[PDB]
């Protein structure tokens, strides 16, 4: 009867917990935020069949589960192609916070050490002062995963910056914008630049600037100290040269609301020997770019890890190995995917590179 610890109450640390309970095996998450909806989560995820939706299914929560329109166009505004699952952020969390037990998650601890046992096992160290000691340890702790240290010292590789604003309540405040936008999603793809947008089921139209620049440029626009005419003005400078047609997106835009982050990720094919007592899932284990889908490959993981160990219920090192085994390949796949899928679509000539790519399919006609 190990004593299992999940440390992170994210997707992954979730779905694995939920569905060891419902293998009748005992495990804690340790969570640092303190409380279940702590971090505003807002968006929408797709589930895909084979990861996200399968995860639901074992969790027993298929039944609680239950136009998506792509353009992608040039900065002149050019419709390059034209293409004709989706749950709320906040609500799958709270889906899996369901078939977690309530009192197996302690909120608040955050893990700033580890220390390996000669017995086995680990004694975790947390902020507050405090320890829990355990048997088998879990990495469920995201892309700055302080458990990832013990099994390799792989760090993710800085990518991209990201900025997110919103246009709130568009078909009232913002008819043109909405019409333009639609019920999908539109792309328009310029010189290591990218302009997004999306359209939700609440109404909003989520806006993206998504640029090749390095870590620590976000930190240097000083948008949070902005006034928001400055902000608006530097995304148009940002832009020069672009359609405004496409750039009036920046102007339609919530006053104030701009969250920038870096993107980063795990190089591609990274693993680790396994060991007996400690493994990691989700963005601890493989973080990849948003085209990576690792919310889905997250609990995928998650339920895959609570199988073995149920399949090996005097041998968590086999139960470990075994995970590890077709985790390291997954991960390994989709990977080199999606690093092809992101540095394709952020590129000097990223336009270009997609009509050729069409152009040269034309040839095999
Ligand atoms: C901009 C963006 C868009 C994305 N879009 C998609 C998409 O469309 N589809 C998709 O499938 N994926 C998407 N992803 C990816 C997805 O968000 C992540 O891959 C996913 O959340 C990974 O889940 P996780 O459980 O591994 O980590 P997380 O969900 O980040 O959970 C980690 C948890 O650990 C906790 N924690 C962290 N450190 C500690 C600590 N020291 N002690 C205790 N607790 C700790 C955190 O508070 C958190 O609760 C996107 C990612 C980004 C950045
Ligand atoms: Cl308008």
């Amino acid at each position: 009867a190990p004593r299992i610890a999940v440390v992170g109450g994210g997707l992954g640390g979730l779905a694995l917990a939920g569905m060891l309970h419902r293998q009748g095996i005992a495990a804690t998450v340790y969570e640092r935020d303190a409380g279940r909806a702590a971090r505003t989560q807002g968006g929408t995820l797709d589930l895909r069949p084979e990861s996200g939706q399968r995860a639901l299914d074992e969790l027993g929560l298929t039944e609680a589960f239950r136009g998506e329109e792509l353009r992608i166009l040039d900065p002149a505004g050019r419709t390059l192609v034209h293409r004709v699952p989706e749950i709320d952020r906040g609500a799958l969390r709270e889906l899996l916070l369901s078939k977690v037990p309530d009192e197996a998650v302690s909120w608040g601890r955050r893990l700033t050490g580890v220390e390996e046992l000669p017995d086995g096992g680990h004694r975790l160290e947390f902020a507050d002062g405090g320890h829990a000691d355990c048997d088998i340890l879990v990495g469920a702790d995201g892309a700055r995963s302080r458990v990832r240290l013990l099994l390799t010292d792989a760090r993710p590789v800085h990518l991209s910056a990201y900025l997110q604003l919103a246009i709130t309540d568009a078909d009232r405040r913002r008819p043109r914008i909405a019409e333009f936008v639609g019920p999908g999603s539109l792309m328009a793809l310029g010189d290591n630049l990218n302009l997004g947008a999306q359209r939700s089921g609440d109404g909003t139209i989520r806006v993206s600037v998504t640029t090749r620049v390095d870590a620590d440029w976000v930190d240097r626009q000083g948008f949070g100290d902005a006034e928001w005419g400055d902000v608006v003005a530097r995304l148009h400078e940002l832009f020069a040269g672009w359609d405004a047609g496409l750039t009036s997106l920046i102007d339609a835009c919530d006053p104030g609301s701009l969250v920038g982050r870096n993107i980063e990720a795990l190089p591609v094919g990274t693993r680790w020997p396994s060991r007996p007592d400690v493994t990691l899932l989700g963005d601890a284990a493989h973080l990849m770019p948003p085209v990576g889908e690792g919310a889905n490959q997250a609990m995928l993981d998650g339920v895959l890890l609570a199988r073995a160990f149920a399949q090996h219920r005097d041998d968590p090192a086999a139960a470990i190995a075994a995970y590890e085994t077709e985790m390291f390949d997954r991960a390994a796949v989709i990977g080199a995917k999606s690093a092809r899928i992101e540095s394709m679509g952020l590129a000097p000539d990223a336009a270009e590179r997609l009509a050729s790519y069409f152009n040269r399919m034309t040839a095999a006609s």
